[PDB]
């Protein structure tokens, strides 16, 4: 397709490109901040739980160190991580407030979203109802609608990834892998559970893989657990490749088809990468009856709210080592994060 998509989404690249070309920069600084509590952790950065102490509003803020950073070959992704995310605007999608480095970190303040991870709330429940699955997968294809007409792959879609707001619906955080890509790309990453076959392959790949990790994202979903699973990666790479998938008996005929159709290890051949691109999920039978306006107008009755007491109640994220935040007397790396 209807026009007011097409007109839609070209409306929404304009907007992009014009912060793409133009990024924001060192629009806070760290003593604006109170710290409150490390909400997760990684190989070279965390997150944590802040207030900023004129405006009394909570934050998530994400801190990286740049000489782990530098050591982890991560510094192209870091810079695509915080120009993509300055530059997009979608509903599902995390908001940006501010960012800014200094001698010894890089700090992205993101949107505080107090219900926690889709992880935490599937494996209390066990796993959820289709319309439950069907009502958050509707959600995602619309996000990777709007991303890939963008020219962008997300390449990190998993449930830990999935924050549940205080109205139920899903906003999408990490931008840690995205990349603005024309064509095809070649860098070997994401969680190995999700990953499609032609990145195991060390293939050059494109926005067909976000498809697939769809389709698992949907059977794990609906299921309690992913279709494949090991111990070793090596494994769980070899069970992909095959991609033999196994349904339970409980899931509908409709759920099967549609999943076969994304976890098609043949690229050419997946939803999402043919001819009639996206509107065929759309028009699958196991979105029948999904009203897409008024999902993406937030109009819908979510099928859970989360349980919290405000907006800085932490109830919903787990418990962390609480560790400082240096900052050096001497500037490090300063070269490779000028554009930061
Ligand atoms: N979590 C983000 C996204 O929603 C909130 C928040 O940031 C401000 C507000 O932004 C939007 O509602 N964005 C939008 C609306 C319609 C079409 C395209 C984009
Ligand atoms: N989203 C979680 C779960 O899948 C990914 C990711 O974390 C690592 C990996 O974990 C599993 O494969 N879990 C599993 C496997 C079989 C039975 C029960 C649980």
């Amino acid at each position: 397709e209807q026009e007011s998509v097409k007109e839609f989404l070209a409306k929404a690249k304009e907007e992009f490109l014009k912060k793409w070309e133009s990024p924001s920069q060192n629009t806070a600084q760290l003593d604006h901040f109170d710290r409150i509590k490390t909400l997760g952790t990684g190989s070279f950065g965390r997150v944590m739980l802040v207030k900023h102490k004129e405006t009394g509003n909570h934050y998530a803020m994400k801190i990286l160190d740049k000489q782990k950073v530098v050591k982890l070959k991560q510094i192209e992704h870091t810079l695509n991580e915080k120009r993509i995310l300055q530059a997009v605007n979608f509903p599902f999608l995390v908001k940006l407030e501010f960012s800014f480095k200094d001698n010894s970190n890089l700090y992205m303040v993101m949107e505080y979203v107090p219900g926690g991870e889709m992880f935490s709330h599937l494996r209390r429940i066990g796993r959820f109802s289709e319309p439950h699955a069907r009502f958050y997968a509707a959600q995602i294809v619309l996000t990777f609608e709007y991303l890939h007409s963008l020219d962008l792959i997300y390449r990190d879609l998993k449930p830990e990834n999935l924050l549940i707001d205080q109205q139920g619906y899903i906003q999408v955080t990490d931008f840690g892998f995205a990349k603005r890509v024309k064509g095809r790309t070649w860098t070997l990453c994401g969680t190995p559970e999700y990953l499609a076959p032609e990145i195991i392959l060390s293939k050059g790949y494109n926005k067909a893989v976000d498809w697939w990790a769809l389709g698992v994202l949907i059977y794990e979903m609906a299921a309690g657990y992913p279709p494949f699973f090991a111990d070793q990666p090596i494994q769980i790479y070899e069970k992909i490749v095959s991609g033999k998938v196994r349904f339970p008996s409980h899931f509908s005929s409709d759920l099967k088809d549609l999943l076969r159709n994304l976890l098609q290890v043949d690229l050419t051949k997946r939803f999402g990468n043919l001819k009639n691109g996206v509107n065929d999920i759309k028009n699958h039978k196991w979105f029948a009856t999904t009203d897409w306006i008024a999902i993406y107008q937030r109009k819908v009755e979510a099928p859970f709210i989360p349980k919290f007491k405000g907006p800085g109640d932490t109830s919903n994220f787990d418990d962390y080592e609480e560790e400082e935040i240096r900052v050096s007397i001497n500037e490090k790396c300063g070269k490779e994060f000028t554009e930061f």
